[PDB]
C-alpha cells in the first residue's frame, strides 16, 4: 500500500494539495517508490538502467483515480528515470510531471530532458524570517520588487551564468545596498529553451538544471531570508510546454489539455479536479519546500477568457483561497492585461483573491507621456493626472517588468526624450514619480542603471555602464528614494486617504504637486516635466512652519544641474492652490522635489 | 589529487596491497573518482552515460608510476562505465580492472561485460564469528570442508539459480545438519564463461552478476557466519581469463601477462599468465586477495594449480617470492584467515612458513591421499588384497605438509565417473563402499573436503548446467550416506582425538591382515583414543581380534553397517569388554565382528 484510500478519494475530489507527497518519484534507501496520474493507460512501467531500460521489468499496479504506483529497487538518488504508458496498440515513453529535478542526458536541454530522482532534504537557517513575514499586512508596508533574470544578471565568464549558489552572495549583496524589499524570479521551473525566459515550463516541481541542484536553490533563498530580502517565483499556470515527451498527450490521450489563441491545447482543462490538483499541490509545493514568500501569475486575462472561462475563474478564485490557507502570510500578485474587476479583491465578496495587481494602465498611460518631448507634453497632461483615478481600483504594484525592455520595446534609458542629460533626468524623473504615486515598486534589473540597451538574456547586463556618471547617478537615486520609502509612512498606505492633490492644473508649465500622507506625516511631491527651471513657483500647503527638502532629483551627486531649495524653506501664510500657507521654491530641471515640515 | 605521493610510491615498489583504495572506480558525493594503471599507455579517457559516452569530455591525468586518475561530476552508482586507452595510433575499449561489479548490457555475459559504477556500505553482523575465527590454530581444530558452485547447488526454478541472498538460508540451514564447519565456493569473480566454473576471471574485484550485487553476497557470507559457517574462496592467481576486453593487452601492450615473448606462452595457461616480475602485477594480485578477506569477510582463499606457476616447462622465482609474499601480507593483515593450495608435484614445504623455506600456505591437498585411495577402492573386493599396500602406504606420506584429504568436482568431472559411479559392485556394495571411503577419509589424519553431492552418492557427473539429483535423497541408499556423513562430521566435530593430524595423532594397530583387507588404526590425543577398524570385503568376519592400548569396556561409537545407513545391522552391539589377552603386540584385545564393506569406530568407556 503505497497510497491511502484517503489518498485516492482526496485525488479524485481535486481536494490533494500535498499531491506532491505521493506522485512523481519518492527516495528510500532500498529503492524508489513511482507514482503517476494517467486515467486512460491500459499500463505504465518505470524504465532506467535500474533494468536495462526494460518496459516489462517494473510495470506499476494501477490504483484508484487512474492513479499508478510501483516501487524500484536499486532505483536510487541522481539517476535518470522514465515513465512507457501504453494507449492500445500504440506506447510512448513519458517524462515525470512530478519530477523533482530534470538534467539533459545529450547534455543540450533542448535535445533531451530527463527526470532524475532526488531528494529534498535539507537543512534551513530561514527561521528567523519566516516568524515575522508580513504579506497580506504588506499592504500598509513597503514593498519595492527588483525583478530578476538568474542567467541575465551577472556572468563568471561570457556565456557562463552563476550557480544558485553563487549568485547568493552578490545578489543578496546588490539588493540590500539598493533597498529593495524583494526578489521576484523571473520562472525557475524547469524549462528546455532557455530563451523562452522560463514561461514554457517542463517540470513544474523541478528548479532548473541550469543553476544547480533544488538545494542549491533552497540554500539561496535560505541566504537571502537570513539577509532579511524576500523572493517571489514567477508561476506559469497559464499554459504548459509543448514538449511531445512532457505534459502533451500524456496518458496517449488528451490529460492536462482541453477534452486560447495565444496558446492552443497547451490551456490546462481546469475543469478535471486531477488537473486542479497538480497545479495547486505545485503553488503549495514552492511555498513548502522552497519557503517562497510569494507567487506572480502573468497573464491571468488568457485563463479567463478564451467568453469568460469559469473553470479557470473557479480556479484562480480556489488557488487564492488555498494559498491563504495553508500560508496565510503569503502573497500572489497577478497581471491581467484587460479591465476585469476585483482581482486584488477576495474571493468572498467576488474577487479573484489575489492580494496585487500589476498596475499595467498606470505603466502605459506613464510611459506613453515620458516618451513625449517636453515641448509637447504641455498637450498630453491628462495622461500624466488621470493616472489617479484608477489608481486605488485595487491593491496594486507599479511595474516596469522585462516585458518592457524587449522586442524593440527600447531599454527605460533609451525611451527618454533628449540628450543623455535630459535622458538621465527624465528617468530620474519618471522613478521619482513613480515612487511617489500610490502602490508598491517593481523595476526590471538593469533600470537601476538606466541601461542603454534591451534586455538580451543570452548575455550579462552592462555593469561597465555603473562607471559612467548619468548611469551611476540614477543607481543612487534609485537607492535614496528607497532609502526615502522604507523610512517614511506617508507611502506606506496606498489608500485614497494617503493622497491628496496639491496642484494639477499647471498644463502650460508641465508641472504636478501632490502630497502623501499617513496620519501625522505628510511628503509633498513637485515635479517639473520640462527642462525649464522654475522659480518663485508658489506650492500651496497645510501647515505653516519649516519644511525641509528631502530630496531633490537635480542634485549634482545624481547627474543634475544642481538647482535645489536645499532644505530650510519656510512657509508663508498666503492661500495658495485653495490652501492656508504657501512654500515659494526653484523646480529644478526635469526633477522631483520632495519634501517634509521639519520636526 | 586523488592520489597521495606516498601512493605512487607503494604502487612503484609493488608493495601498495590497498590498492583496491585508490585505483578503479570510487563514487563520490557529487561525483566519482577514476584511477587506472596503463603504463605504455598515451591517453586514457573515462566513457559513460555521465558524459554521453563522448571520449574527450574526461580525459584522465597521467599521475606517476603510470597510473591515470581523474574526477567524473554526476558519475554515479549504478552508471556503467568504460575506459578509452589510446596506444598512439590505435585505441581500443576496455573494461576497469578494478571493477567492483559488472554487468552485461546484453544480459549474456559472454557476449558482453560492463564495469559498473558500485558503492560498497554494507553493515555486518558477523561480530561474533571474526572474533573468534582461529585460523592458523585450525589446524588443531575440526575443519570440514563442504565444496559448492553456487550455479549449480539447487535451482529456484528449472534452469534458474538461486540468488546469493536466497541460496542463504536453503544453504546453512543444509550445511549446518551435516555438520560441516566451512564452505568452499569455486570462484565467484566475474567470469564471462559460466561453464569455465569462475576458473577464467575477467573482474577480480567484483563478485559475478549471476546471484545479484556485492552486498547480496555480502547478506550470504554475513549470513552464514551468523549460522557458525566459514567461507573459502577459490582464486586464481596463475591466470586471468583469455577475453578480449579484459585484462589481455590492456594498455595496448603486454601488461598483465609477461612482457617476453619466451615467456609468455606456459602450457597449462597458454599465452596468458601473470607476470609476476611486475611491481604494478604484484600489487594487483596481492591487493584482490586482502581485498576478498576485508570486504567480503572471507576466512579462507585457496589457490589451484600451484604448479603451473611454480615451473615454466624449470622455476619461476617471480611465482615463487609472489607466492610467498602474497602468503606474508594475508597473515600478517588477517592473522586468522587461511590459505589453500593444491600443487600436482611433490613440492617441499607448500604448507610451511615461509621463514623456513615454504611457500607458506597453511593447508595442502593431499592429492596423493586422494588418487591412492581412489585407485584402491575402485577395484574389487577380490583383487582389493593384491593391492593392499597402496592403502596401507598412504600413511606414510599423509604428515610430510599439513594436509586437508579432498574429494572435489575435478574429480566428479570429465568422464571419471561419479565416487558413487567409481566404486564396485551393485548399488548396496557400492553404497556401502561409499561409506566405508568416508569412514576412512573422517579417519585418515588431515582436514576434511567433500564437494556437493557425494554425501549422498549422486550417480551422474557434476553438470554445472544442472542442480543436483535432489530426488535421490528419496531413495534409501543415498538417504544413508548423507545420514552417515552427518553422523561422522558429528564424530569430527565433538572428538579431539581426531583433531590432531600429526604423527603423534596416529598409531598403526596392525595392517598385515592383506588377504582379509582389514586395517585398524589409532587416532589420539593426549588420554582420548578412537578405534578404527575397517573390512574392505563384503564378507563379515566373526571373532576378528584387535589389540588395545587400555582395557576394559569399550563403546562403539559408529558402525558405516548401521541400518540407519543403509547397512546389515551387523555389529558389536556395544558393552566390549577387552580380554586381557595380548594381540597385536598389545596387552589387551577386543573380540569384534566386522560387518561387511564396513567401518567401526569405537571409543573406550568413561
Amino acid at each position: 500500500s503505497w497510497l491511502t484510500e484517503e489518498d485516492i478519494r482526496r485525488w479524485e475530489s481535486g481536494t490533494f494539495y500535498d499531491s506532491y507527497r505521493k506522485l512523481g518519484a519518492h527516495p528510500d534507501e532500498e529503492g524508489t517508490w513511482f507514482c503517476v496520474w494517467a486515467p486512460h493507460a491500459d499500463a505504465v512501467s518505470v524504465l532506467g538502467a535500474f533494468n536495462n531500460w526494460d518496459p516489462e521489468a517494473h510495470q506499476l499496479e494501477r490504483y484508484g483515480a487512474g492513479l499508478w504506483a510501483g516501487y524500484v529497487p536499486g532505483a536510487l538518488p541522481g539517476h535518470a528515470y522514465k515513465y512507457r504508458i501504453r494507449h492500445g496498440f500504440y506506447q510512448a515513453d513519458k517524462t515525470d510531471p512530478y519530477a523533482f529535478a530534470m538534467e539533459p542526458p545529450t547534455g543540450s536541454p533542448i535535445e533531451g530532458l530527463a527526470s532524475i530522482i532526488t531528494r529534498l532534504d535539507y537543512t534551513w537557517h530561514d527561521d528567523a524570517w519566516m516568524q515575522r513575514r508580513k504579506g497580506p499586512a504588506s499592504l500598509y508596508e513597503p514593498v519595492s520588487i527588483y525583478e530578476v533574470h538568474l542567467g541575465s544578471w551577472r556572468h563568471k565568464q561570457p556565456g557562463v551564468s552563476f550557480s544558485y549558489r553563487e549568485i547568493a552572495e552578490p545578489l543578496a549583496d546588490y539588493v540590500q545596498d539598493l533597498g529593495f524589499t524583494h526578489v521576484e524570479l523571473l520562472p525557475i521551473m524547469e524549462h528546455p529553451y532557455y530563451g523562452s525566459w522560463g514561461y514554457q515550463v517542463v517540470g513544474y516541481y523541478a528548479p532548473t538544471f541550469r543553476y544547480g541542484t533544488p538545494q542549491d536553490l533552497m540554500y539561496l533563498i535560505d541566504y537571502l531570508h537570513q539577509r532579511g530580502i524576500g523572493v517571489i517565483l514567477d508561476w506559469v499556470p497559464s499554459h504548459f510546454a509543448a514538449d511531445p515527451q512532457g505534459l502533451v498527450y500524456f496518458d496517449g490521450t488528451t490529460l492536462f489539455e482541453y477534452d486560447h489563441p495565444d496558446w492552443g491545447t497547451y490551456v490546462f482543462d481546469y475543469n478535471k479536479p486531477g488537473v486542479r490538483n497538480f497545479l495547486i499541490s505545485n503553488a503549495l509545493f514552492w511555498l513548502d519546500y522552497y519557503h517562497v514568500d510569494g507567487l506572480r501569475v502573468d497573464a491571468v486575462a488568457s485563463m479567463l477568457y478564451r467568453r469568460e472561462n469559469l473553470e479557470a475563474i473557479d480556479f484562480i478564485k480556489k488557488f487564492n483561497e488555498t494559498v491563504y490557507l495553508h500560508f496565510p502570510e503569503a502573497i500572489t500578485i497577478a497581471e491581467e492585461s484587460t479591465a476585469w474587476p476585483g482581482v486584488s479583491a477576495p474571493t468572498y465578496n467576488n474577487g479573484l483573491g489575489f492580494l496585487y495587481k500589476w498596475n499595467m494602465g498606470w505603466m502605459h498611460d506613464t510611459l506613453d507621456y515620458m516618451r513625449r518631448d517636453p515641448v509637447h507634453r504641455k498637450y498630453h497632461h491628462d495622461t500624466l493626472t488621470f493616472s489617479l483615478w484608477y489608481a486605488f481600483s485595487e491593491h496594486y504594484i507599479l511595474p516596469l517588468s522585462h516585458d518592457e525592455v524587449v522586442h524593440g520595446k527600447g531599454s527605460l534609458w533609451t525611451k527618454m526624450p533628449g540628450d543623455d542629460w535630459q535622458k538621465a533626468a527624465n528617468l530620474r524623473l519618471l522613478y521619482g514619480h513613480m515612487w511617489g504615486h500610490p502602490g508598491k515598486k517593481l523595476l526590471f534589473m538593469g533600470g537601476e542603471f538606466g541601461q542603454h540597451h534591451e534586455w538580451n538574456h543570452d548575455t550579462q547586463l552592462e555593469w561597465h555602464l555603473l562607471d559612467q556618471p548619468y548611469h551611476r547617478g540614477i543607481q543612487a537615486w534609485v537607492r535614496d528614494l528607497n532609502h526615502l520609502y522604507r523610512t517614511h509612512p506617508a507611502l506606506w498606505h496606498d489608500g485614497p486617504e494617503g493622497f491628496e492633490w496639491i496642484d494639477f492644473n499647471d498644463r502650460d508649465q508641465s508641472v504636478i504637486c501632490y502630497l502623501r500622507k499617513h496620519t501625522d506625516r505628510l511628503l509633498l511631491f513637485v515635479l517639473n516635466f520640462t527642462p525649464v527651471p522654475r522659480e518663485h513657483y508658489r506650492v500651496g500647503v497645510p501647515i505653516g512652519g519649516p519644511w525641509r527638502e528631502v530630496l531633490n532629483s537635480d542634485a549634482v551627486a545624481y547627474g543634475g544641474s544642481g538647482m535645489g531649495n536645499f532644505g530650510r524653506v519656510e512657509a508663508v501664510p498666503e492661500s495658495w492652490h485653495g490652501r492656508p500657507f504657501h512654500l515659494e521654491l526653484t523646480l529644478p530641471p526635469l526633477a522631483i522635489l520632495i519634501l517634509e515640515p521639519e520636526s
